[PDB]
């Protein structure tokens, strides 16, 4: 793989229904997925919507070892340790960028993405008003589906690694 390409990837964890967010939070806890997320994104640029930035406790922000970028329409938004952009036009300039949520920003970034790393959580959360949702992937995406695994908590999950040209 010759150097010099600008890879844009999407990474998310979803319930079976496609629910990714509820009440300004992720409605489950899966440490194994946090470790997975960290592993994929480490050393790269991460892009997130303002609501996702807000969803992170101040104590953990900006996420370590990564260039944190926050998308907002508020020119005066204060995001300590991160940069704020007002469109994705200049958010995808890095050699490798991972869009890390939330629902709105996934929809905005998907047309530029060539990788998707999805954690599917076997939890039956029906979609509710106000939920953040995963994007729907079309038939252009291909890749490897992982085997089901139990987390330490008993929650069942599996990993999808998708890509396309
Ligand atoms: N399960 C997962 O993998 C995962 C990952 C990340 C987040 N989440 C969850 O998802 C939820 C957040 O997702 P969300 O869809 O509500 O919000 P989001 O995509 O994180 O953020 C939306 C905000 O981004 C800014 N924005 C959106 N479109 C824009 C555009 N075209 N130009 C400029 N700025 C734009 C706006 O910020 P301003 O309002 O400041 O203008 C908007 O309010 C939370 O519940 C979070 O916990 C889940
Ligand atoms: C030790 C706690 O670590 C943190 O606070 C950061 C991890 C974290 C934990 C808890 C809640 C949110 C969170 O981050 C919300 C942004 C990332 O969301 C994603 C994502 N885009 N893709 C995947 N596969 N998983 C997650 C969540 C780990």
């Amino acid at each position: 793989v010759p150097r010099g390409s600008h890879m844009v990837g999407l990474i998310w964890a979803q319930a079976t229904s496609g629910v990714i967010g509820r009440g300004g939070d992720i409605p489950w806890r899966l440490p194994e997925d946090q470790a997975h997320f960290r592993e994929i994104t480490m050393g790269h640029t991460i892009v997130m919507g303002r609501r996702t930035w807000d969803s992170l406790p101040a104590k953990v922000r900006p996420l370590p070892g990564r260039r944190n970028v926050v998308l907002s329409r508020q020119a005066d938004f204060m995001a300590s340790g991160a940069e704020v952009v007002g469109s994705l036009e200049e958010a995808l300039t890095s050699p490798e960028t991972w869009v890390i949520g939330g629902g709105q920003v996934y929809a905005l970034a998907l047309p530029y993405a060539t990788r998707c790393e999805v954690t599917e959580v076997d939890i039956g959360l029906p979609r509710e008003a106000g939920d953040a949702l995963a994007p729907v992937l079309d038939e252009t995406w291909r890749g490897e589906t992982g085997e089901w695994r139990f987390s330490r908590s008993g929650l069942r999950y599996r990993l999808y690694s998708y890509h396309r040209s």
